[PDB]
């Protein structure tokens, strides 16, 4: 067992998942963080097809931004854009370098992505998507979360990754969390 808690991750005592689920926390606003994203993305695809996996994005890493980083997101759900977009957030800011300063920057980013303004707007005031920035920000603070990436596994153990310099031992530890109860 080359995992073991307290020290390949640790376990928060949330409220655990009935099934295996994975969700990870980022924010649009840490260049680094996004880079990180990707290899999330990468254990999605490793994870066993049997493991749920699920995203997060919090709204303290944003800062006075924050919830409009929380809405956009949810705004990209509205539109069927997410996966398009989303990575244009985490592109703007880890790689043009221009983060968005106010909601109308904000509103130029997805239309210069070939997204139109009018279903942005009808997606940014959506309830939905408000209702969505909600969640994702409670999902953090049960975590106990205090910097993303962060990645939960059944909603109860934290992934440290620290010892695993490579996919394979850091993809392991989030499969014996995802078995862990």
């Amino acid at each position: 067992a080359q995992f073991k808690e307290g020290e390949h991750y640790q376990v928060l005592k949330t409220p655990a998942s009935s099934s295996p689920v994975v969700s990870e926390f980022f924010s649009f606003y840490c260049p680094h963080c996004n880079t990180f994203e990707p290899i999330i993305a990468q254990l999605k695809q490793q994870l066993p097809e049997g493991a749920k996996f699920q995203k997060n994005h919090v709204s303290f890493m944003g800062g006075n931004m924050g919830q409009a980083m929380s809405k956009a997101y949810a705004t990209m759900i509205a539109l069927e854009v997410e996966d398009k977009m989303v990575p244009v957030m985490f592109n703007r800011i880890h790689t043009l370098r221009k983060p968005p300063k106010d909601e109308q920057e904000l509103r130029q980013i997805f239309l210069d992505e070939g997204i139109d303004a009018a279903k942005f707007d009808a997606a940014y005031n959506g309830f939905a998507v408000d209702s969505m920035v909600r969640r994702f920000d409670k999902q953090f603070q049960d975590s106990g979360l205090t910097g993303v990436p962060a990645v939960v596994v059944n909603n109860r153990y934290l992934v440290q990754g620290q010892s695993a310099k490579s996919l394979d031992e850091y993809f392991d530890l989030v499969n014996y969390l995802l078995t862990l109860k």
